[PDB]
């Protein structure tokens, strides 16, 4: 069971989009715009691993890396932003595994795009997976770092029940140098994960993206400078 887009889907997703808000103060892209961007015989010339992925999965990508969409508005502007809505949702859901083997269970609501995202990352996994080191930036408490030292004197495994977003580039997690605002970095080594970074909205972001429910063993975990952590992370 990994879960890839029907024609339905593709439909549900369109109509799904089409309804969202988007950040007037910006320059923002609604679904056609981006069904046209992302249709564009152009795209899939350039950036050939999109050959056999659908216009509304490079859209779900898009507007799941961008700040400028809401399925709500608060007074003038967009509410909370799409992905963390979605990613919200997934990780408080407590009707399903949260796998991919129970993805028509979800809320009505959001499945549109939790599926169509699901499907664009294994689209793009099965031609050109990612393999290697990725970074993460976090900002928290003593009470998360504790969590996670915790974790790996134990041996428990960190899991991600939302869409994991990470970089490449170390510089891109803004915690290694002091004096970065996130405090907590993750070094994470991927045995396999979708490069979305011509979907992206910012593709220089250089980002690689998780299925949902991936798992990590915690390798090791120590101090930087201040007040800063490193969790050394295994994917599964």
């Amino acid at each position: 069971e990994r879960h890839y887009s029907t024609g339905q889907d593709r439909h549900d997703f369109y109509r799904f989009a089409a309804r969202l808000h988007v950040d007037a103060q910006c320059f923002g892209l609604s679904i056609d715009d981006l069904m046209d961007k992302f249709s564009d015989k152009h795209f899939r010339a350039e950036h050939p691993e999109y050959r056999d992925v659908y216009p509304e999965e490079c859209s779900a990508i898009y507007m799941h890396t961008a700040q400028d969409y809401s399925s709500h508005l608060v007074r003038g502007e967009i509410g909370t932003p799409l992905y963390r809505e979605v990613n919200n949702y997934l990780r408080l859901q407590h009707e399903n595994s949260g796998r991919e083997a129970e993805i028509d269970n979800h809320d009505e609501k959001l499945s549109p795009h939790i599926k169509m995202l699901s499907s664009a990352l294994n689209r793009l996994m099965d031609v050109a997976a990612f393999r290697g080191t990725v970074y993460r930036g976090i900002r928290g408490d003593l009470d998360t770092i504790a969590r996670l030292y915790h974790l790996f004197d134990t041996g428990g495994r960190y899991v991600e029940p939302a869409f994991m977003s990470t970089t490449r580039i170390k510089d891109s997690a803004q915690v290694f140098e002091p004096g970065t605002p996130n405090n907590i970095a993750f070094q994470i080594s991927l045995k396999r994960g979708a490069d979305i970074s011509g979907s992206s909205q910012a593709p220089s972001e250089e980002e690689i993206m998780l299925p949902m429910m991936s798992e990590f063993v915690i390798e090791h975990a120590s101090a930087l400078s201040e007040g800063k952590h490193l969790f050394v992370l295994s994917q599964i």
